[PDB]
């Protein structure tokens, strides 16, 4: 994983990877995905990269939710799957799942 580097996914969301020291990813994510909240709010991202793949987590404090992405990097493409864990308006933990493909911008 190149660091620093900057990636955007097909939904328009932005992932800035600032460092990957000792394999620990440190960066910032901002959602721009239609159908989701916390649009435009940069949140810290944290995870791990190894020779075999990567994952990262972003906590969306204002939305009472967090998402974990898991995937790999093939050059300038980073295909992933994610799970969004949220505490709903009645306090019930729930989840949603989907995919994302991030493409390197710089
Ligand atoms: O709606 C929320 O609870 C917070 C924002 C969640 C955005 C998710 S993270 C997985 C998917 N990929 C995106 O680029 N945005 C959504």
């Amino acid at each position: 994983l190149p660091a620093p580097s900057y990636w955007k996914n097909e939904r328009g969301s932005e992932l800035l990877i600032w460092s990957a020291n000792s394999g620990t990813i440190q960066g910032t994510f901002t959602n721009h995905a239609q159908g989701f909240a916390c649009q435009g709010i940069p949140y810290p991202a944290a995870g791990s990269v190894s020779p075999t793949g990567l994952y990262f987590v972003v906590t969306f404090a204002q939305c009472n939710s967090f998402t974990r992405w898991v995937g790999t990097i093939k050059g300038s493409q980073m295909p992933t799957s994610w799970t969004l864990f949220y505490v709903d308006n009645k306090g019930k933990p729930s989840r949603l799942k989907g995919g994302d493909i991030f493409t390197r911008v710089w």
